[PDB]
């Protein structure tokens, strides 16, 4: 509670012997209060870098392309796909490049933040969204998205990477990640994402918000927003008193997203970002406790009783049985950082 008590979003610079252990770096910025707001912002040491170059993925294949069309009107809309045919980097790139696709004139980040909420119904753009992969050559033992070796091994498609092209307005909708687990993201090259986020501790107010406003998507699935359909501008959140912090990422940087940490965004122009799923043993009890989507069959779903009967024996015979009644306590952080502590 005295750690973070604004719960605003904190950027880290490690050091090279820092850097070198991730699962101990986690610890250390919990023991510093970055999980309170539910998402924080990595830069890496200087000498650091994930590939020599990315000027031999031309030809890589985007599978499933998705056409982004919005509906809406007064900071309140819905996003709907629409899946086109394959295309490879180079012609993703060419249209994304393109006078009618790329990033309009502007001063100041508030200036193209402007532009995006006033444009988001028009010129629907086409994003590069989920394709399975990795741009981490294979020496690389540092921070490797494909390899971290958290907990979440012991499950073992949510422990993959994924890759993402962005282009100028794609965007992301409000969401927590698949059984309210973390994720870590870096951004290999191009232009700026920026990120909006609201304190896992203020989590519940944005659903009640977000029921309220759509009636017959919360009748229809208690989990609606897990469907990242819902879009909702900084404005409509201020004017209903919901708290919120923003950051802008840049070519070369991580950012880290937190259990129960509500995310959304958008992106400045032609890009690409690498991303997976992880776990510390903190996220046991959020997992336990996950409300998902029951309206969807191919939907993510991990059974629990393999982190509880190894890292809660005492209390597996109890949770098995339904007697589990633990309150989470989000500003409190993970066990392994207590040698901080
Ligand atoms: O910049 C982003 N672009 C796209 N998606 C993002 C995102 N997420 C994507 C998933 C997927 C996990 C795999 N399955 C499909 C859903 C979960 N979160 N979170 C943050 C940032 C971004
Ligand atoms: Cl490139
Ligand atoms: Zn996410
Ligand atoms: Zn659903």
């Amino acid at each position: 509670e005295t750690l973070n008590p604004s719960a605003r979003i904190m950027t880290f610079y490690p050091t090279m012997e820092e850097f070198r252990n991730f699962s101990r770096y986690i610890a250390y910025i919990e023991s510093q209060g970055a999980h309170r707001a539910g998402l924080a912002k990595v830069v890496p040491p200087k000498e650091w870098k994930p590939r020599a170059s990315y000027d031999d993925i031309d030809d890589l294949v985007i599978p499933a392309p998705i056409q982004q069309l919005v509906t809406g009107q007064s900071g309140l809309f819905t996003q709907y796909n629409i899946q086109k045919k394959a295309m490879t980097v180079r012609e993703f790139r060419k249209i994304a490049n393109s006078d009618k696709y790329c990033t309009p004139r502007y001063s100041e980040f508030e200036e193209l933040e402007r532009k995006y909420w006033k444009n988001l119904t028009f010129n629907p753009p086409i994003y590069g969204a989920d394709v399975n992969g990795t741009l981490y050559e294979k020496h690389v033992d540092e921070w490797n998205i494909g390899r971290l070796r958290t907990i979440l091994d012991l499950v073992e498609g949510v422990n993959t990477p994924y890759l993402y092209f962005g282009m100028w307005k794609t965007s992301f909708a409000w969401h927590t990640e698949d059984m309210d687990l973390y994720s870590i993201n870096y951004l290999h090259f191009g232009e700026p994402k920026s990120w909006y986020s609201v304190p896992p501790e203020h989590g519940k107010r944005l659903e009640r918000l977000a029921k309220g406003f759509f009636p017959g998507s919360a009748q229809s699935c208690e989990a609606f927003l897990r469907h990242k359909m819902t879009l909702i501008s900084p404005l409509m959140l201020k004017k209903y008193g919901i708290p919120f912090d923003k950051v802008t990422q840049e070519a070369g940087e991580f950012m880290i997203t937190f259990p129960y940490g509500y995310h959304a965004g958008f992106n400045h122009g032609f890009n690409c970002a690498e991303s997976t799923n992880f776990a510390t043993r903190r996220w046991i009890e959020y997992g336990k406790q996950a409300v998902l989507c029951s309206c969807r069959k191919d939907m993510v779903k991990i059974s629990m009783d393999v982190f509880v009967r190894k890292f809660q024996p005492e209390r597996y015979k109890l949770w098995k049985a339904g007697k589990d009644n633990t309150v989470i306590d989000h500003t409190l952080p993970t066990p392994e950082a207590a040698e901080f502590l």
